[PDB]
């Protein structure tokens, strides 16, 4: 343990902190042997470094996304499982816990290790070291085959599952890429498919919460009618309140999200503010103040722009969605950058060159940039002022305003956005699916007023037998493919 | 349309006042159904496929969206368009129209001085016009350059499979 | 004829209830053509299932665009009417 082998940002190199880690790490498999069966003083194989990982973990750590580190990784760690499986046979090295509490499976969640990770998850062996499989086979009758893939720490009927790692936890950039390559996928689309009634009816309550806020903000004073608005008003009153606590509950539940990922929730901020915003305009209005309505106002053009939240429920729409925010992201803030710039560059000086007396049009600081940016819309009115005899400069001015912004900037936005919707057209996908992920995970559990009983994933089957005694039974997740590829190779 | 030109025939006869409107969406709706014709060239017919291609993929997502944002701050502006220091923006329709104004290039964005709330109202355009005319009509512009590029291999099939069929 | 040979929205797998065509979508040549010169009892290649389909129909049914499924298909189906040809020469096996 020193700090050229501690894993830090500087010049140092982790491997384990351990004779036996440094052999496996190094792609050394003729020491690894010598090291377990020597007479004199074998190393134990479940030994842990300072840090808490053991020898896969530190093979997880030092993998990489490179093709032939991942596949120095997956060799040596499995030739490293074989070897486990006849030296200490009543101990699995898979399920040994960090002291972050983590496993080889969920460090490579975590730490964004792809390759190491569709590995493990999808892992066949032979006859010999069968137990020491995560997918199976049940009955190949014809060109079918029936896969039996392990559900154990990877389905969210466990406190801390993979899926809740990929989802909150990981950091890693294109996080995107786990939550379709195997059994994840299946399992969320098959958990998606029952949570849809859910979705839509929280979905249909939100549009009537909305319903009633619009009516109640139309129908207000500058009886029955007096009645029903305070009903009304009452009603958005709970609403608010409800939604607060809801999305109070949800950021101290998941502190640690809101730095690892500022932008991939984009929405519960948004219903967040929208919930302040109407809380504190209702209880504003007990003031008697006169800002009651523009934040009541704002309030409802928000919670009406957050019904774009609930169109991640179909192909479709969901993507749209995506590429909307992928615009906005990539190019929507240099061009507002440079806008700006300009904008304020030219108003300044249309203002101060408009006060010759040979009401009149650029008076202020804040006239001069209304009328660019009618310009820019299409509804500039670009005329020659013949109340001052500066009107060669001021025409002029206007034109080289004119031209660099309508014919140069706005054209090459629209360029710009033809290029980032062509780039980003291939990992939209991904992101759609990362978002009804994280969207079915939250669904999973309940509201912060009643936990909802979770529903155990797969089934129970029988898959071989432990080789000390009776079988062993693991919960597993069938899936049917019609594979002729396969099919014909075993013949 | 044939329906619709029975219906306007056989209402004429019984005098309504809505003979007038079935005959004239008659009249439009026949007049453009001369584009069924067109697939007798490999020009033009290509070019009715990709019509229909843009109609169905990116048409329809951008006007969802466009009309919840539209609604959402219509019924903001007729909200606060009350205040007394003929008025716009006095019911939902009007709103609606000028916002959809706004959209065609036709949108009149001045400093409302009748009403203290001019900061808010005129903050509200500004958000409505800068996310609507900048970045969603941009971007339906960018959809359509790529689902030409994209349905460009697959337009002459489906024109000779609608050429097979007539 | 059973609901994991029936043809429908599940885990079935649809052959031609018929033990020829079963060998002829497996990719079974060998019992092919055992199944048709055998002096005990020949199987008739004309034969039919209750849902009508016969040996070629249930190659066809079995068909998918994939490269190594299509040249399956295409070599069984030229391999049987060629046969078809030898066995019984006064009716067409296409029509």
């Amino acid at each position: 343990c020193g700090r050229f082998f501690q894993k830090h940002q500087g010049t140092c190199f982790y491997f384990g902190e351990l004779p036996l880690s440094l052999a496996a790490c190094t792609k050394q498999w003729d020491v690894v042997t010598y090291l377990l069966e020597n007479p004199h003083q074998p190393a134990s194989l479940e030994a842990t470094d300072s840090l808490g990982n053991t020898v896969l973990h530190a093979l997880v750590m030092i993998a990489d996304n490179s093709p032939e580190n991942s596949a120095l990784v997956i060799h040596m760690y499995d030739s490293l499982l074989q070897m486990g499986a006849r030296l200490c046979p009543t101990v699995q090295l898979e399920d040994i816990c960090n002291h972050q509490g983590l496993t080889p499976l969920k460090l490579a969640a975590k730490e964004g290790k792809i390759e190491i990770f569709r590995h493990i998850l999808q892992r066949e062996f032979s006859g010999l070291y069968q137990p020491l499989s995560r997918k199976f086979t049940e009955w190949c009758y014809g060109p079918v085959r029936v896969s039996l893939y392990d559900l154990s720490s990877v389905d969210s009927w466990e406190k801390n599952s993979v899926l809740e790692i990929i989802a909150f936890h990981c950091k890693s950039p294109h996080r995107h890429r786990m939550v379709v390559l195997e059994p994840l996928n299946k399992l969320l689309q098959e958990k998606w498919d029952r949570l849809i009634p859910r979705f839509f009816f929280n979905f249909a309550c939100y549009l009537v919460y909305m319903i009633i806020f619009t009516i109640v903000a139309y129908h207000q004073p500058s009886t029955f009618g007096d009645s029903m608005l305070l009903l009304g008003h009452i009603l958005i009153l709970l609403g608010g309140i409800y939604l607060l606590l809801g999305q109070l509950w949800y950021f101290w539940r998941r502190r640690l999200f809101i730095w690892i990922s500022f932008m991939d929730s984009y929405f519960e901020i948004l219903f967040l503010v929208q919930a302040l915003l109407t809380v504190l305009s209702q209880v504003l209005r007990f003031v008697e103040t006169e800002w009651y309505l523009p934040l009541l106002v704002s309030s409802l053009v928000l919670g009406w722009l957050n019904l774009l939240y609930y169109t991640r429920g179909f192909q479709h729409t969901g993507i749209y969605s995506v590429m909307i925010q992928k615009v906005i992201l990539r190019d929507l803030l240099r061009f507002l950058l440079v806008y700006l710039v300009f904008l304020f560059g030219f108003a300044v000086a249309l203002v101060s060159l408009s006060r010759e007396a040979r009401p009149v049009p650029y008076g202020g600081i804040l006239d001069a940039s209304l009328e660019l940016f009618k310009f820019t819309i299409g509804m500039g009115e670009l005329a020659f002022q013949e109340q001052l005899r500066f009107r060669g400069v001021v025409l002029l001015l206007l034109l080289a305003y004119v031209l660099l912004t309508y014919v140069l900037l706005l054209n090459m936005l629209i360029a710009l956005m033809s290029e980032t919707v062509n780039s980003v057209a291939t990992d939209s996908w991904s992101i759609w699916k990362l978002q009804k992920a994280i969207s079915v995970l939250e669904m999973e559990n309940g509201y912060w007023w009643c936990r909802r009983k979770r529903h155990r994933a797969g089934r129970l089957l029988k898959v071989g037998t432990k080789g000390d005694g009776i079988p062993d039974e693991r919960w597993c997740f069938r899936v049917e493919e019609v594979n002729w590829a396969a099919w014909e190779k075993t013949l």
